[PDB]
C-alpha cells in the first residue's frame, strides 16, 4: 500500500529542497534523508 501515509512528512520532505541546502551549506548533518 502506499506506505507513504506521512503527510507533514512529504510535504517538509517536498520542502526539504531548503534544510538540506541548510546542513550540506551551513552545517553538514542532514542523515535523516
Amino acid at each position: 500500500n502506499e506506505l507513504d501515509v506521512p503527510e507533514q512528512v512529504d510535504k517538509l520532505i517536498q520542502q526539504a529542497t531548503s534544510i538540506e541546502r541548510l546542513c550540506q551549506h551551513y552545517i553538514g548533518w542532514c542523515p535523516f534523508w
